[PDB]
């Protein structure tokens, strides 16, 4: 049985997360997503609330299932019995930071990641600038799943 | 079950090209690795000469094999009833180039691509600047699986 | 007063991704002339006329571009019409630092400006080359391409 | 009929950088608006009216160009006076990847479309940040300000 | 006669830095290390507990020597007679980063800067991520000197 | 004493290079300007029109011998018994290129490379770019030394 986890702040989920998501489940067995606090944020959605919005929108991967993470990722990841980080990649300051971040979780644990391109309707795409284009009353309904947009709204108004 | 095609122009395969396919087979349960000609590179082994080489240097890799072909890289894959592909990558490059076969790749046939980080030791490492650094006598020999390196050092004093 | 711009590029051939350009400039300038030019470190498929065909073609519906060529220095070509200003596109990071070197040293030379804009991110990948090469064998890429410029590559081919 | 754009920014302070993009924006753009608006993950130096004033200040030699502020989305201040082109500078590959990532979210969300010009090459260095850096250890940075700004930064600093 | 300042915020030292370190000592006749404080950095060790791990781990680098600045980096350079700097690079965006400064440090002091790139096996290592991985338990001792590696252990069992 | 070698096509030498060489000679004992063919051109100079031209541009510079050198780089900065090699970096695709030479030169010789920042007036500045613009009758006099403006124009003409 071959698996992978999907690590991320997913603050909240996008179509572009989603699109990962997707993808890692149609190649591996098993598909975690793991909801973890990213160590420069408090964040916008509790961790729970995240975890909701991921597993609302990916009940069509029954592979994949979702879950909190604390501490080292490479922990979370061996404590499963895995042995492989799946990641996506829209820029090139993705590819410098995940390349780094995959160089170090390799030499401290053995752990492999792979990598998956945006796809091209996403590669602008952010959490965090979607949330920012909300705040202001702009329509980033076509960016999210339905499963956040309501959630968003809520939180802003 | 699961399986992924390695493609590449391998011209000749290093140990960076190898430690990607390591990776790939410990993920996934069937590897081929497809030497495929790149139609925008002059090519210094010929595709048999490339297939020999990868085979003698992937024998403790039970569940990948080598094979060759002809046309587009996704119709190499589909038709062995796969649907990802597998890249290393080591510079920012690497990743606009690699990226964009992706998205086309996946536009024209929908074949997923997964992409790895190179290992920090190799990441210098090319065919290309390896072949240069032999042409002038430099020692490659860490860069290189060992058979590569003979048939190497053998081809460029044939001066070919 | 009429404010002008000039695309110049290869255009060998044009595709969606190109045309996307023109029609965002075309909306900005008052006046446009997309100028097919020889890029002296490429070889290239199709005749000048061809590819000035195509985009001509591919541009019916913008009333306030003209096509034209070119075999000297862009910004003579740019200078000639009595214009000041050119505008390209850019996919990439490769995009971004070949186009700011062509921009400077235009800038240096003649004092002519020039504008980038953003690929649309359904073309982000789209290149003349890479069309060429995945028509070459077979692929479809009529979802990338004008459905004029679609048939005259595989014409060509097939 | 007459064209238009947006230049909009931080500006904290304007730099010479900034000055030689508007420049080259009212040169190709019949109407120039300069907006003042406020970067939700910066922490700013100056006010938004001291912004205003050393702009405004700096830009007297340009007739067609106006400065004003906006408190919400850059999309709604640029449609709200009928105008529909933002213009941006680049200097490094690291300000292309930025600026591409909002001209792609600009354009999705409301058809807006975003222009950039690459900087002067003797200004590439430049930034607000690091010439305010700079002034507070005591460096000259004269020759990257206009004297007014280099002033007001003086000012404050000392 | 020559000299080069080495100038970071080394919080805390690693491996790649040494590296560094070494290799300008081994070009110029003195290098003196630069403990500044980064403006817009939060950092974890003060400048004199910085400045004590580098001493203890450039022992065998006999025309080096370590010091802390509080203003610009050019007048620490220029006050001790110097013109050079000297800097390591990783990725694109330490390029640009550095090569911002660099143009700034001559504009405003005709001040030169020289680069050398990362060595492959600590590409990855910065003091930021090395700190992240070890306030998680994870194991960094192969990118740190040992009593780097002793002191960041103990401070962050003391939770600070 | 200490020394590095400037090594390039120098097809033909630009302020760009001339910046270079001047930092390098203020900071080394001396320096040896390397010309050798880069393995994918065949150039416009001729090796001894290049050198004599680097040459005349670097009279000032009396520290700064000029060479040519055939075969491998770091052979021939061994060989004159030097251990040090000096590039310029102008741009991020000047850096991979660079960074990918500069790690594999000292992995097969312990041969070690300084980069230099480009002015940022010649940043734009390549050879290539130079010879292309006065091919069609740009000037670019602002951007070469002049003993290779007069030389530039008599090949074209
Ligand atoms: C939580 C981690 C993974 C950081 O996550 P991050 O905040 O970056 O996640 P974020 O939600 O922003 O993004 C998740 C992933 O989705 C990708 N992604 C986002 N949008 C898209 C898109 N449109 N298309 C494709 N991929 C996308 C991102 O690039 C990223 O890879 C990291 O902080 C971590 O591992 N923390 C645990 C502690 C640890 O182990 N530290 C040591 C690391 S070496
Ligand atoms: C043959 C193809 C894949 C090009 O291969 P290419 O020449 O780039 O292969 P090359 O041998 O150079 O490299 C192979 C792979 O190994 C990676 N790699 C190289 N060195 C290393 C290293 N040290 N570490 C990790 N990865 C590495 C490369 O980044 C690349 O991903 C391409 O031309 C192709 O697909 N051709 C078929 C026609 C086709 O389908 N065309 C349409 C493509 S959209
Ligand atoms: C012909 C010139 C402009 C080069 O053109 P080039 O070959 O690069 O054109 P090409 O057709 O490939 O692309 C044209 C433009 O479209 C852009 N583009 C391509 N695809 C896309 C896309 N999907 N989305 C957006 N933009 C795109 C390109 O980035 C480029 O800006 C250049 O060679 C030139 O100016 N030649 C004349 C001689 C001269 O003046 N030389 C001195 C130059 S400083
Ligand atoms: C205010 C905005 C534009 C950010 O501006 P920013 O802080 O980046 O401005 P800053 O003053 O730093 O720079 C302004 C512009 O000048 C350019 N520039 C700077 N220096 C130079 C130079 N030397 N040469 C050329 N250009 C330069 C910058 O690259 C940038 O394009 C942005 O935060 C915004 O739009 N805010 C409004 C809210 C909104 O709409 N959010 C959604 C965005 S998708
Ligand atoms: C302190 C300065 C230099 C910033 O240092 P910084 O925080 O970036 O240092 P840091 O420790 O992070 O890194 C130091 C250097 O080591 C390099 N480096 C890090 N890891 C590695 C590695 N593995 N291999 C090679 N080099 C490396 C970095 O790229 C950097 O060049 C800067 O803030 C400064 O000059 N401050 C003084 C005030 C001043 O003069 N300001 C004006 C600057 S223009
Ligand atoms: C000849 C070499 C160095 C390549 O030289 P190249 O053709 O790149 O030189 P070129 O003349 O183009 O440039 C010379 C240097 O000047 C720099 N430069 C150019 N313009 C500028 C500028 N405006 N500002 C700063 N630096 C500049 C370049 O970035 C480059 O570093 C290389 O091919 C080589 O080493 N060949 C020998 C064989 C060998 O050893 N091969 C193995 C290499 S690992």
């Amino acid at each position: 049985m071959t698996g992978a986890v999907c690590p991320g702040s997913f603050d909240p989920v996008t179509l572009g997360h989603l699109d990962v998501f997707e993808r890692a489940a149609a190649q591996f067995d098993e598909v975690i997503v793991a909801v973890l606090i990213n160590p420069n944020k408090a964040g916008m959605f509790t961790v729970d609330e995240r975890i909701e919005m991921i597993r609302e929108s990916t009940a069509d991967l029954p592979n994949l299932r979702v879950e909190s993470g604390q501490g080292l990722l490479v922990d979370f990841v061996r404590e499963r019995g895995l042995n492989a980080i799946v990641k996506g990649l829209r820029t090139g300051t993705d590819f410098e930071y995940e390349l780094q971040m995959a160089q170090m979780n390799k030499h401290i644990a053995g752990v492999d990641t792979f990598f998956v391109a945006t796809a091209p309707a996403y590669s602008f795409v952010s959490s965090s600038l979607a949330k920012e284009v909300a705040t202001y009353g702009g329509d980033v309904s076509a960016l999210l799943p339905a499963s956040v947009h309501q959630r968003l709204l809520g939180k802003l108004r």
